[PDB]
């Protein structure tokens, strides 16, 4: 048992692609995560898994709110944005949900204050009531034994 | 903001299909479940989301143990078994891994000691330790906005 096989086996878990958003003194944060669930229907929670060593971490300890923004079939260059894979960040379009920078054009929207913090291993839970939420209609991006895909249609 | 919208936003979030599985008295038991996912790498950990009226709740708090089943393409029917949708349970296929009951040809199969177990509203969170791993190539089952979907090809 490698790390690779490990992370081989956790790729066969397919998934949508989010962002997880927060604002943190007037400037907007953000990171590509897939590591997000929902969790519980009443009250109203979601969760979210960050690293460690994520820059993310502190920031979401401190404003103690997030945003989490599900991807569209067409952001795949907002994931790798906010994944850091690329050399020069793109310019991001922002809008606003229950007091959060959220992503326009996102597949869906779901803004959320922190109710609890659990450190797991190499990563802190972080557990979410919704406030607010958006919808719309458009194919996800997903994720897969590590590349990108989309939904037969 | 109605508990079909929660429903329906947190839809909007596609993922994998499992069954969760475990063994009390020799008994094997498994739900369908897509609250799932990658936790933590140093130590290996996995973490499943587990409904506070659900019979699995009580079998895993005794066991102490699960495997995670990620189903492939293949496996609706099973999907649809473990989820209590079938008026009559289907003869299923059980091999072995770390000491835990895995399904027969699933995608992958990924087994668990529990370390930890957090209450968050309606569910219960049990984050397992991966002790054994198996794997295949073969195509997921994927659910999104209330139905199962293929990857395009
Ligand atoms: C599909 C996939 C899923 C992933 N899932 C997870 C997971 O669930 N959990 C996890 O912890 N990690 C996950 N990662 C890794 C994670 O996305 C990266 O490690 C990320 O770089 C860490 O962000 P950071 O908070 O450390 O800050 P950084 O490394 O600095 O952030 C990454 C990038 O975001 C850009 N950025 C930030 N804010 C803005 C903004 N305001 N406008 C424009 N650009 C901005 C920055 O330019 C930077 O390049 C995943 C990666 C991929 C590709
Ligand atoms: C795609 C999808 C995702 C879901 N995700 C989650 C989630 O992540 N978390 C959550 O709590 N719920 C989830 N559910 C709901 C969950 O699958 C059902 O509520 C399930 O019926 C609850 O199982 P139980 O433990 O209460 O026992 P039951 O309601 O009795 O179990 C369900 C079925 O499993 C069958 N079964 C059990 N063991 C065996 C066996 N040994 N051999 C053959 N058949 C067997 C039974 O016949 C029964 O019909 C999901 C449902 C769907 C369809
Ligand atoms: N922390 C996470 O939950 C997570 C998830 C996906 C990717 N990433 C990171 O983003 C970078 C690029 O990803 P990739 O293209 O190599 O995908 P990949 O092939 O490494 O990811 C496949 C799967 O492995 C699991 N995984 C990967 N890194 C993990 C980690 N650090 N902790 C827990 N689970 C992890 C996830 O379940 C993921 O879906 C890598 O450095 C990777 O570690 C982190
Ligand atoms: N507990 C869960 O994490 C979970 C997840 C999916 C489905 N289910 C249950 O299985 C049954 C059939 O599912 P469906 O075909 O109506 O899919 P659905 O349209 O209700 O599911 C779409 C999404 O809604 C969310 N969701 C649904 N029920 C939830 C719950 N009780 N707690 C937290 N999140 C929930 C999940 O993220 C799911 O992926 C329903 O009774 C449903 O509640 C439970």
């Amino acid at each position: 048992m490698d790390d690779r096989l490990f992370r081989n086996a956790m790729g066969k878990f397919a998934t949508g692609v989010t962002v997880i958003t927060t604002e943190l003194n007037g400037a907007v944060h953000g990171m590509t995560a897939n590591a997000f669930m929902s969790v519980s229907l009443n009250p109203k929670l979601v969760l979210v898994s960050i690293g460690e060593k994520a820059k993310m971490l502190e920031k979401i300890q401190q404003s103690k709110k997030y945003a989490v923004n599900i991807l569209s079939q067409d952001q795949k260059v907002l994931s790798m944005n906010f994944a850091g894979q690329l050399e020069k960040p793109v310019d991001v379009q922002f809008e606003e949900l229950g007091g959060l920078p959220v992503i326009k054009d996102a597949l869906a929207q779901i803004s959320c204050q922190v109710v609890n913090e659990v450190q797991a291993g190499d990563h802190t839970l972080f557990i979410g009531e919704v406030t607010d939420i958006k919808i719309t209609e458009q194919d996800p991006l997903l994720f897969f034994s590590g590349k990108y895909h989309q939904l037969a249609q």
